[PDB]
């Protein structure tokens, strides 16, 4: 009995043993040669590898305190599989996964662990195979469960796991970035149901949401079927998304009207509205960070800072506040400070790109731009190397008598078309500049055509995958907007006030269903493999050889009998 | 044509007849042309205002030839590609605006520090001139910042142009991969459309309507037998082809070998006992 066999001392000895086929180095980095490894350190390194905002049942201070002070793991298979994947023992991990509770959750964790170990660190080989194999197994298990029962598969996809720090399968898949799992039909159906919220409407959803936002009192009553109806309509994430979009458009229009016209000693009403917008957004950001409690206050910001867009937003807010402060510093400083928050507008116009990835037909363009930014960066070096040489040569040939005056960069970088063409059309002094002009003119068009071809190839390569990639971001967007309150950014100031004012048989059935699903998967795999033509041909050949040999031997007996 | 579209009675005949978009557009164009003609004969003040309407109306008639240019083998792919790329251009417009308008507004705000709205800023922001911006490219910071803005705008313009080129190339390739197959379908519609129509041209069918008003089982059994024979032959051929498949034959041979080997092994014991 593994349950009876399992014990703290035995597991510690197993972990600390070196009699077998990167655990030591990784533990040392996370944490002393031949140091006695305990469950606490193993859990700590596990949490390190999983990522931020994660937890492990064994990897906790209370568990460490208990260990320091039955002693049987209720689910030994989980720890055994975690160890097996930790020490890079694949067949044993497969066997353990063959018999275990909540196999899908463990499989996704293994895929996450394999990828994380590969990135931290044969390393390439295991990354390509081990992590991919675990992900494929999870996908196959999901597919079988959906075939057996759609409702039960949907229920299994989302439910709190006490063992794994209460993280659903979807969250683990997203953390592992396994696009295949999310792309499955059941996952997309669940995401669409979540996005539509309580309302079941599925035809002309955008127009219906726009009408509901425009005409609450009349639209909401009818839209509820497709009081409490208005409240549940508001709480849906889609209407929140449209509300935020409209508020952002209004903010953009006010910002355009403010900076573009005039300035006075005291700001106008529109500038006050914009300042209120930014103040409320800052309050919302601070609240969101505050609710990001896991890891305590000190270790909450570190995880929250992973996203780049959030950091850019903070930087933009700081620059806007600095510009506003400088504005109210008399005319000499007002004129100097206006430009800063005039330039600040650029960030807000570009922030819509991160929101333009939601649409099916719009995200490919953003992905292509992101891909081609680096290509343009590299192309710039070649462009400079080619053009600057000829420009410098042409400039040197002309203006034989000259003084630096820090004014040659403009002359070399001018690169005019009409002027060069005219310059194209004693004798040698005229011939050489013509040759230089012709070479520059040819090089310009050569580079232009090269850039065109580069962009075409990059766009084709991006488009070959953008459709598959698009589906992943939907879960992030939906889980992001769903958590956010219902009021727009300028009106959530009251929302915070309301927030402050406010302050087992099914499990057994699911376990049985999972066991049945895995048994059926193994049976189907074995039957399909045994029914393969290649295997059957081999079996027939071996049987024929033995049958022929027996017949030949029997022939001698028949002759002797006669 | 609507009158002869009798099925569904008078009330339910228009509903079906209205499915085609081109017919509705034709009706709209006819109504606008008639309105413009009526306005034309309303003295000079209304004649000058009504002429423009039926001047603009010409655009529809020039574009109606596209629905007739799909017949040709080599001409329909272009129309299909245009129809496909219309939506792509619609989506591209949003990105173009989002990118360009920000820089344009920033540049406009940096310049003209003292200004009044006068409902005349859209032209300034949307001007987007090439030569003027290039000249503007080439105390110190006030000169540096506009140069940076101009350079960014100049780079963005060509980036967007190349992006549009790539998008159009990809869309054209995808359309051309299927246009040849698609073209054949429209021929039946065109043929059954023109066949029903009378012989005179549109301006002369006025007499055609006058002429119209003036005017006002063994084979079945053989066909049934042929169909029955065809379906029987199809089933027979399907069964024969499936049974002749290598995969099926290998399985059959393997099963027979196993049974034959088992019988031989059992017979061996009988032979030994007999001896
Ligand atoms: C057309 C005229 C001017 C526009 C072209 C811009 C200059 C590019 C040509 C120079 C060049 O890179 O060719 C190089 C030779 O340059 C010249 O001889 C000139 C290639 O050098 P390689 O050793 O023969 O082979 C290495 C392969 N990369
Ligand atoms: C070259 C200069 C200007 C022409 C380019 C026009 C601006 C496009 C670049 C801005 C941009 O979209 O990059 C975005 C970053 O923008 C900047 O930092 C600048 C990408 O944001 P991300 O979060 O790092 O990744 C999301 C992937 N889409
Ligand atoms: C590729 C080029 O052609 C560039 C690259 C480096 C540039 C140089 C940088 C340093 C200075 C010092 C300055 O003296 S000063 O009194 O005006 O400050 C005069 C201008 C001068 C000589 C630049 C001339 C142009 C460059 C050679
Ligand atoms: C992105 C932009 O820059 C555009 C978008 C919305 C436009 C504004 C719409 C409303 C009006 C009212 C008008 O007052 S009036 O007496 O002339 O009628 C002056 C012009 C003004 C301020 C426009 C300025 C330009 C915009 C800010
Ligand atoms: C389109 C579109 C824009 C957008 N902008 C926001 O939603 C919101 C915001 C509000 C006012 C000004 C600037 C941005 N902002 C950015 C992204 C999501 C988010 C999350 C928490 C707190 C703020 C915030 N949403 O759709």
């Amino acid at each position: 009995s593994m349950h009876r066999f399992l014990t703290i001392s035995r597991l510690e000895e197993l972990y600390n043993t070196r009699h077998g086929p990167t655990l030591y180095h990784l533990v040392r980095d996370v944490k002393p040669p031949d140091y006695r490894i305990s469950l606490i350190d193993i859990g700590l390194v596990i949490e390190y590898l999983m990522g931020g905002a994660y937890r492990c049942n064994y990897t906790r201070k209370r568990f460490r305190t208990l260990y320091h002070n039955i002693n049987h793991f209720p689910f030994p298979f989980h720890e055994l599989m975690v160890w097996a994947v930790l020490m890079k023992r694949q067949k044993m991990a497969l066997f353990f996964w063959q018999h275990g509770e909540e196999a899908m959750a463990k499989a996704l964790v293994a895929c996450k662990l394999c990828k994380a170990m590969a990135h931290e660190a044969d390393i390439s080989q295991e990354l390509n195979h081990n992590s991919r194999d675990f992900g494929q197994l999870a996908v196959e298990l999901l597919d079988q469960s959906y075939k057996q029962d759609e409702q039960l598969a949907m229920k299994l996809l989302t439910y709190e796991l006490k063992n794994w720090s209460n993280a659903t399968c979807l969250q683990l898949a997203v953390a592992a970035k396994h696009r295949d799992f999310i792309a499955h039909t059941c996952s997309q159906m669940l995401l669409t149901d979540m996005w539509m919220g309580r309302l079941r409407m599925r035809k002309n959803s955008g127009l219906k949401v726009i009408l509901g936002i425009l005409l609450p009192p009349s639209i909401l009553s009818l839209e509820f079927k497709n009081g409490r109806k208005i409240y549940e309509f508001y709480n849906a994430p889609i209407v929140k998304f449209w509300f935020y979009t409209l508020a952002y458009i209004g903010y953009l229009m006010l910002f355009n009207y403010i900076v573009l016209v005039k300035m006075e000693r005291w700001p106008s009403t529109q500038e006050w509205i914009v300042i209120s917008y930014i103040f409320t957004l800052g309050i919302e950001k601070m609240r969101e960070i505050l609710m990001s409690e896991p890891g305590k206050l000190l270790q909450k910001v570190k995880v929250w800072l992973q996203e780049y867009w959030n950091v850019t937003d903070l930087i933009a807010i700081l620059l806007f506040s600095v510009g506003m402060i400088l504005r109210l510093q008399d005319q000499p400083f007002r004129s100097d400070g206006r430009v800063i928050y005039c330039v600040n507008i650029i960030y807000w116009y570009i922030r819509l790109l991160d929101i333009f990835g939601v649409n099916k037909y719009l995200g490919p363009y953003v992905m292509m731009i992101g891909k081609m930014m680096i290509d343009m960066m590299y192309f710039v070096i070649i462009m400079l190397v080619v053009l600057m040489s000829f420009g410098v040569a042409r400039q040197a040939i002309l203006f034989p008598n000259e003084e630096p005056s820090w004014k040659l960069a403009k002359n070399i970088f001018y690169m005019p078309y009409w002027m060069i063409y005219g310059e194209v059309f004693k004798t040698g002094a005229w011939i050489v500049p013509a040759i230089m002009a012709c070479y520059l003119l040819v090089a310009n068009i050569l580079l232009v055509n090269l850039l065109i071809a580069v962009f075409n190839n990059t766009f084709f390569e991006v488009k070959s995958i953008s459709n598959q990639v698009w589906k992943f971001q939907r879960y992030q967007l939906i889980m992001t907007f769903h958590e956010r309150p219902v009021l727009p950014p300028p009106l959530i100031i009251f929302s915070h006030m309301t927030m402050i004012f406010q302050h087992d048989d099914e499990l057994k059935k699911v376990h049985d269903f999972e066991e049945q699903c895995i048994e059926e998967y193994f049976r189907e795999k074995d039957d399909r493999f045994n029914s393969s033509n290649d295997e059957r041909i081999r079996v027939t050949s071996e049987r024929v050889e033995n049958m022929s040999m027996r017949l030949e031997e029997v022939n001698e007996r028949e002759h002797s009998m006669k």
